[PDB]
């Protein structure tokens, strides 16, 4: 089957290049418009109680808008706010921008709009020393995304109010900055990573145009994937976080997927096979591996569709779309271009890259001239001594494999320890580095006049009869709520608790629905209190609902842990069963799934140490805080899909030598030493693109990027060099065992192509 495609792609090589390069280029312009039609919501359980309790709450009583924007105004010259000239100056400016932007701003409400009012909450908007005061600026827009796009329209004119001296904080200022980091490290990754992945590409090839093709494939893959996600946006919403993931993961491993097609072809040319035959021996040894690599990542990501969060559901689409397209790009495009370039792929060399003024550029001259001087000596000689070093290192391991596996085994287990302190939370201003201008304003806002920031649990009552709800009917539900201790009462009066939620001027006050809300005492108790509140029995007609941001996160935190074992099971069994089909062996997938579970578990214990306890918060500039619930579900699906893939690389060369007649140590040594340079490049290529996104201002992007760079490092070193050879030799001849029915399944399914 795979041999059939290798021979048809050479007979049909000109038409497959034209068809595939056109589609990846067509998605380029289409992917450019994607950056505009993208939704930010999706962190809550799309279909759940706490979620649908906010739908009814925002519908009947009205979507709250007093937290869209808050603006702290301070008069200059140490003038106090009672200065009438200052009040008239700012109020005219505030009325003007509101007058200028009708389709964006709904208005501005605050103490300045009525300087002499008796409503003490509005009166408490000023400060004590009369040095500052703030306002609320509600914004238009029906959905969450429309409101932000409106704020981004009015942000410039709103900051020049009071002559610059105005502090903008609130929900929409934060959302503008958080979604703004997506494009920042996107540029950082294109200024500092695509050159470095290029210098790693010819680090492993000794040829320029050979190195260009994985970058060409890598660049082609994201251009097609970004085109797919903009098409997907027409049906169901896509998240802002999808665009970095395609670059962080899809781009890097698309180069890796192509980094294997060029090298195996050069190895086949190095043996002495002609152009027609070289594409055949590469597809069944690299293309069959690249196909199984991506399908494994697919099988390592579809169990996230079990999770309810639309945030994760959008990501798995991009991960599926990027790696499967990159794999199809690897076989269909990269193999056909090597028949067109033919044996003259290794022609240009470094000296030809020196043609255009890459030397006039500071960085590339140093990189070019080094490869030229090393071309006559260092680049070709060091490869054999490193190939020999890779072979010598493994026999130092296999000489006393227990001496290397046992210290490695105990260390990785000792790193899973901090995972027991995994605190989970939600998005807040803390997701930004504490030196941030917006975060400090929101923090100074909260420190100036406490009591406006509230995360209250809501009780949503709804009858289906349609009759209005009596005050005695409300009194019964309000009576039951007083049994669950732990809700606030600064009034110290039990009647003053669980007030009626404010009603907006935009909600059909269907009297079948009435909602009351009160603020918790300890957010940690939410998981327990919402359980207690949901445990209360409903009224003669109505059905209760527990909502608010605590119930929203605590349900999303909960919704992860339920589907997680079913995810872990589906993930483990589908990755393991796909590795057996690839290797033909059975115990290697069972062994790899251990090492994969050994790698994934150790990495999240480091992340928990440095991100929840803050061992590194002082250096990388962030603040230790409870992690995001869908994030740990994501990073589980990623590390597994990566650890599995790099083990697919190291072992697929051993099944080649084993099924070629060689001994087990021959199979291991052939596997590790012939790849010891390839995987290290693929590791560095990702460690480059991952290193870019690690400097992100968004702490959760730091989390995903560190978890990549950490586990990717362990897969390239401790597992590839040490643990795999140590554990494999203890198996000996057992490494390749397989029941015949299990084999014949692989063999007659068109995939039992064991060796060449
Ligand atoms: C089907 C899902 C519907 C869930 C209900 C959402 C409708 C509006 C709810 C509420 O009025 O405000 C929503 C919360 O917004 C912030 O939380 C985050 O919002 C998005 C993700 O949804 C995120 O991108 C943003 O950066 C966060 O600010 C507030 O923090 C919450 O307090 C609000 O409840
Ligand atoms: C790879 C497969 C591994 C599967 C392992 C599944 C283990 C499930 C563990 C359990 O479900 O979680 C226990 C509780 O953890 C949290 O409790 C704290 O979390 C935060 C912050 O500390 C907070 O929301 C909560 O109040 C804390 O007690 C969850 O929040 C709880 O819901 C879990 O029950």
């Amino acid at each position: 089957m795979f041999a059939w495609w290798g021979r048809t792609v050479y007979q049909f090589r000109y038409i497959v290049i034209g068809v595939m390069v056109a589609l990846c280029l067509g998605g380029g312009v289409y992917g450019i418009s994607l950056g505009n039609h993208v939704t930010q919501s999706g962190f809550y359980d799309e279909g759940s109680q706490s979620v649908a309790a906010s739908l009814i709450g925002d519908e009947v009583y009205g979507r709250d808008r007093t937290s869209h924007v808050v603006a702290i105004l301070t008069p200059p010259d140490d003038k106090k706010v009672t200065d009438k000239a200052w009040q008239k100056k700012v109020t005219e400016e505030l009325d003007q921008v509101v007058k200028d932007h009708e389709d964006q701003i709904v208005g501005w409400v605050g103490w300045l709009k009525a300087p002499d009012t008796t409503d003490p909450t509005v009166s408490a908007m000023k400060t004590q020393d009369l040095r500052h005061t703030f306002i609320s600026i509600p914004l238009q827009g029906d959905d969450d995304d429309e409101i932000l796009k409106n704020y981004q329209v009015v942000e410039p004119e709103l900051q020049q109010v009071n002559g610059g001296d105005i502090r903008l904080a609130g929900l929409n200022p934060l959302a503008s900055e958080l979604t703004g980091t997506i494009g920042e490290d996107q540029k950082r990754a294109e200024v500092a990573a695509i050159p470095l992945v290029a210098v790693v590409l010819f680090f492993v090839f000794g040829t320029v145009i050979a190195a260009a093709l994985p970058a060409i494939i890598g660049g082609l893959a994201i251009a097609g994937a970004l085109g797919i996600m903009r098409l997907v946006a027409e049906f169901t919403p896509v998240h802002f976080f999808a665009q970095p993931v395609v670059t962080l993961i899809g781009l890097g491993i698309a180069i890796d997927y192509g980094l294997f097609i060029v090298s195996r072809f050069r190895e086949e040319i190095a043996e002495g096979y002609d152009t027609e035959a070289a594409v055949r021996r590469t597809v069944m040894t690299s293309g069959r591996t690249v196909v199984f690599s991506a399908v494994i990542i697919v099988a390592s990501s579809v169990p996230l569709l079990l999770f309810p969060q639309g945030f994760l559901k959008s990501i798995t689409y991009a991960i599926i779309a990027s790696v499967m397209l990159a794999a199809i790009l690897s076989i269909t495009v990269l193999a056909a271009a090597l028949a067109i370039l033919g044996p003259r792929v290794d022609a240009l060399g470094v000296t030809t890259l020196l043609k255009i003024p890459f030397l006039a550029n500071w960085q590339f001259s140093r990189r070019i001239i080094d490869w030229f001087a090393e071309k006559t000596q260092k680049t070709k000689t060091r490869e054999e001594v490193e190939r020999g070093f890779w072979g010598r290192l493994v026999n130092v391991v296999m000489k006393r494999p227990i001496a290397f596996a046992a210290p490695i085994l105990v260390v990785m287990v000792l790193l899973i320890i901090p995972l027991g302190q995994l605190s989970l939370g939600g998005i807040s201003e803390k997701y930004l580095p504490p030196d941030n201008a917006v975060r400090q304003s929101q923090e100074q806002f909260d420190k100036l006049f406490p009591g406006f920031r509230t995360e209250p649990l809501t009780l949503v009552m709804k009858r289906e009869d349609g009759e209005p709800i009596t005050d005695a009917q409300i009194a019964d539900m309000r009576a039951k709520a007083l049994t669950v201790s732990g809700f606030t009462d600064p009034d110290n009066d039990p009647e003053k608790m669980w007030k009626e939620r404010p009603a907006n001027d935009s909600g059909s006050k269907d009297p079948s629905v009435r909602v009351i809300q009160n603020g918790l005492e300890n957010r940690n108790d939410a998981a327990k209190k919402i359980d207690e509140l949901r445990a209360l029995q409903p009224p003669h007609g109505i059905e209760v609902f527990v909502g608010g941001t605590p119930a929203l996160e605590q349900d999303s935190i909960h919704s992860l842990f339920d589907k997680l074992p079913l995810m872990a099971l589906i993930l483990i069994v589908t990755t393991t069963v796909l590795m057996f089909l690839a290797f033909g062996s059975v115990v290697l997938p069972i062994k790899a799934a251990l090492m994969s579970a050994l790698t994934l578990g150790s990495t999240m214990g480091i992340l928990t140490w440095m991100f929840v306890d803050g061992h590194g918060s002082g250096l990388m500039n962030y603040t230790p805080q409870p992690l995001m619930a869908p994030m740990i579900g994501l990073i589980i699906a990623v590390i597994w899909g990566l650890s599995t893939d790099y083990e697919v690389f190291l072992v697929s060369r051993m099944v080649e030598a084993r099924e070629r007649g060689m001994s087990t140590a021959e199979a291991i040594r052939i596997g590790t030493a012939t790849t010891g340079r390839l995987i290290t490049g693929a590791a560095l290529i990702l460690a480059v693109v991952a290193g870019a996104f690690v400097f992100s201002d968004l702490v959760m992007m730091k989390y995903l990027a560190f978890g990549l760079l950490i586990a990717l490092l362990l897969d390239a070193t401790i597992i590839r060099m040490f643990l795999v050879p140590a554990v494999m030799k203890l198996l000996g001849d057992d490494c390749w065992w397989a029941p015949r029915w299990m084999k014949r399944v692989q063999e007659k399914l068109g995939l039992g192509e064991t060796e060449l």
